[PDB]
């Protein structure tokens, strides 16, 4: 069928749930208090207090 | 009996769990990613993963 690595038809993308970024093993990447959950990027949610 | 509250006699310090700092009803203190759960300072827990 289509090749989503070769032809453009990428389709999981709504299957990530997060992503953290760390360097040095101990730097949380973006850092610096910037996003509302600072840690990480919490891509989407189950509950949300 | 003593007063504590008076006399300095204070006994009921092992009770608590939690404390939790919020200024202007957004900026969690001491915020900064400082302590290993200080949006909340975790004064004692139940159960230790």
């Amino acid at each position: 069928g289509s090749i989503p690595y070769l032809d453009g038809t990428f389709y999981l993308n709504h299957t990530f749930k997060k992503v953290s970024i760390m360097f040095d093993s101990s730097v949380s990447w973006p850092g610096n208090d910037r996003l509302l959950t600072p840690n990480e990027f919490e891509i989407k949610r189950s509950v949300d207090g």
